[PDB]
């Protein structure tokens, strides 16, 4: 009736002809060898190194410089900053790609998420379901050398370059779990409405920021040439509206022709829980950061026992006043 | 002026003749080597596990069975539930010591503390320090062979099943935690006191429970004789105090002459925080779960931060409250 | 620096050739004796009656029965619910002009608003001050018997037809305050922006029902002509936004060519109130419901002071949880 | 089952041989006389003034510059404040007997209370009922000239300077209405009970104030001798307990041998909503002081109503945590 969701992070444990490598098998035994981490990977392990041949290191060094090129001019601001942040102490650089593990202890010491190391594509209902514990299923593999610029599926560079940044930011990283907390037990009919306001966001959203636009969407950020069409005269920009988002048709293979503008962070974080709010359900639930468990509220004495949390929360800031004075 | 305190949890790494086996070499070994552990430890390793030899695991059989015997009349309903909790999820038994780090996930997961390998009595600002971040300092060693049931110093007995049952109540372990957020950067004279109430409480304490008199302090828990003696008519019994705790002086050797009774560990958290607003400071700290950073609120700006993770819970309550009509 | 505003209910103590009747002299002194009411009423008083003549109650009574003929299709669901309410329980019918103390006195219990009389057209300022304190400075002369179905200035038909049943709506009384709370101190430019934002709302607004299209704005309510013209296919509407509305320029004689619409009176609220946060000010106000006076927020005590009032609150809604189980 | 209980401020209108005056027809005719005022009296009317006769006024002069001649060292400070501020602003003095609706107004400005005149005392879920929305039934007549030192029964003397001053203090006068908000719909006993605490607070209530006792009950602060014997070494002072003191029997004519000390007006607000918590009751009530109304909380949805104005509030003291910086 109401699909089983995890509710501790432990849990998260239970949950092409056309393609450049194809026809390369050395190339399909590395990505064995990577999925494989992905395959016998536990929560709680630290995720383990992946040893980087000087190609692959190549092929990164390229998108990189590439695309590093434009975010001083396209990037919204959090991503240059998460950017700026990742290269000062997550060693981002072209000639090396990051350790997941190392970008996990980064993350979990700046907004609370962490990594999962994942064979590729999920789900929609687990990948949201993860987003849920501020869990990232995060794809450690790189896309074949020979077309650097383009890469069909997401690799390491889409994660690490195009979302990993944004998810340094406090109200950004609340916005994507905001995303996976509505998700959980909702119908598939309602997995597929959020799949789409995420991919109207997460991956391609744009934001206005002191009147110009900029692209915050992972799907643009690891991507030259739809980072700058995003921006340009071609596609339509229509003002973000997680109703109107949710039911927009859109394909895989070429750029977008409808991009959604948020007018801030914030703005959209409350759009969407009023839309959240809409979603047919007999509960809610709030997410415990103590212990990386989701608690459901379906009674006033659950309701009660998190309101408890928060008055300890409001008693805190009582006596900060009076400390300041 | 104000005294140096770790902000995030990472910096935590910066943080006899009469004994029973002064005399035994091969257990004076046997401690450097488990004391070894804690040396090398660090943030977020998995703890290192210790084969413990058979008679070490007959020390653990003895004060188990004993103390065991004593819970059902003597110990505070906590305490039952917590060791009951261990009992089925985390493997204690009488034929076994438990591995620190199953009791850190366990622990983790039920309130969000976890364990971290120490030496030997830390210093007290260094021990509260740790509290505020919800990680319990806590030796891995056995007490020697030769007397069972007394141990000088805190031994792995003492500490998983003196401490770690109450540990995972939700209520007691934000009162350990909070006693940890109050000392962050106090004066000496003010960690003097804090390490009082801690002993009057953590250590010590005694609690009334449907008129009935019972233990939560770690060493009544773990003390078979003193456990005993602190529910009989001999020693004085005084109404819970912070202000009267703080000054009561108090000795190592012979059980506690007074006690101090707490009418339920809501009543003493917050008689606990009314007596940290009145600690000389100009801030207060905010623990951030998702983070595990401390927060200083010295200024409008940084309470008004706080304050928005504050309403943004409100919001999820009041979708609940919908939610279930 | 900061102009003076009242912080106490008390002091608002403190605060044509084509005109239908201007060739009138029993109406000119009819007049004097009404604006004299207003003029001799203190902060308290009951609102003197005043006994209308038949002829006044026969102007009333045309208004009346023609505008009570468009309310169904034309006005908001929060308009057709007070409208009912003030029939019911404030004697509202055709033959009949209500007496300002029966309305204020019906208002106070609903939503505590409450009237004043006043002698014609207030300061922007004063005007919006008096709506902080949740008191409506109300006219309680007639329009000229001559021209019934239109009046140059705010008659006792406008005000009593036009805004008494929108204020009975308790999310839009809210609304109406926080326009006078944004006010208060507040620079002359930015009382006019503020006068503007009223304009467009509490005086033309339109807002949207269930698809819907719906007027609110009393001088639609309480103008015939106006009211048919603001649903129809003629004036613009444009997505409600307090920075737009309140600099779009207005005029006073003929129908309105421009109108915002709100998606809801709370997306208005939160909208209106995002817009006073940009408001240059180094305080804040809150209101004191229970003495009826403006508390100013400037220090971190203040602050703190208001914070304990909404702590008590919480602690009443946590207690209302256990009780309902 | 559940009894009746007011919800409107206007429905409270539905709510001896050894007297020094028994013998003296013309006193008991100035009381009919005054007692008339209150079975008149309706909720909204200014309250009627009454004339008294000199000899009245020396009554009055005497018993006030008796207790005067104590307050500098027996009363709380809150009294001694209220005391200054009524002799300030509401025309307290040894000459003349101050009139209800003045110090009324004086009250509704200060902390919201009221008064309304009562013939003479009222039931006790009455009196506790009015209480619950700040409105305090107050005597309006004078006690015997005969024994100006001593009334049996509340006089206009013990209600304007044993309570009034009190009442003019935020913390207290929060105390007195959460005793009445406690009592609406509650069983008989519970009505004792309540009336029981309220008897030994409120009335002979006894506080401390930097390490020295204080009164604050109404019945000691009216009361020449009773307040140097409640201070004095012969009575047992006890810690107040709302428990212990509901079921503390006591008399009327002797001092009484037993007082209860609160430690501070928050101390004992906080003790007597945790009392108030344990009354069996399938709701609970918040007050709506714009309307003067009580809600009833029976459902998430009532209560999900009262946190949105909460959540109001939060949002204003946000703004002004950015305003301040
Ligand atoms: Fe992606
Ligand atoms: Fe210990
Ligand atoms: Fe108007
Ligand atoms: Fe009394």
């Amino acid at each position: 009736k109401v699909p089983w969701f995890p509710r501790k992070v432990s849990e998260l444990d239970k949950c092409d002809l056309d393609h450049p490598g194809f026809s390369d098998q050395v190339y399909r035994q590395r990505r064995k060898l990577i999925a494989e981490i992905a395959f016998q990977y536990k929560h709680g392990e630290p995720i383990p190194h992946v040893e980087y041949t000087a190609e692959e290191i190549a092929t990164w060094k390229e998108v990189y410089v590439t695309l590093k090129g434009l975010y001083a001019t396209h990037a919204c601001r959090e991503h240059l900053e998460g950017f700026q942040l990742l290269e000062r102490y997550c060693g981002y650089r072209e000639d090396s790609i990051p350790q997941l593990e190392d970008v996990s202890r980064f993350l979990k010491e700046r907004t609370g998420f962490q990594l999962r190391p994942v064979a590729g594509l999920l789900s929609a209902r687990d990948f949201l379901a993860s987003l849920a514990f501020r869990v990232f299923q995060c794809t450690q593999y790189i896309r074949h050398a020979s077309s650097p610029m383009h890469s069909p599926e997401p690799d390491c560079c889409h994660e690490l370059l195009g979302h990993v940044p944004m998810l340094a930011d406090r109200t950004f990283a609340q916005f994507s779990q905001d995303i996976g907390l509505a998700s959980l037990g909702a119908s598939d009919e309602e997995i597929e409405k959020l799949s789409t306001v995420y991919w109207f966001t997460v991956e391609f959203g744009l934001c206005k920021q002191n009147g110009e636009l900029k692209a915050y969407g992972a799907g643009l950020l690891s991507s030259y040439g739809e980072l700058l069409h995003s921006l340009s005269e071609e596609p339509e920009v229509r003002a973000f509206d997680p109703d109107t988002a949710a039911v927009q048709p859109y394909q895989d293979q070429t750029y977008q022709p409808v991009y959604f503008v948020s007018e801030s962070f914030n703005d959209a974080k409350d759009k969407l829980r009023n839309y959240a709010s809409r979603i047919q359900r007999p509960f809610s639930v709030k997410f415990d950061p103590y212990t990386l468990a989701i608690d459901v509220l379906d009674s006033p004495h659950t309701i009660q026992r998190s309101l408890e949390g928060v008055q300890d929360e409001l008693h805190t800031l009582a006596h900060a006043l009076s400390a300041i004075s």
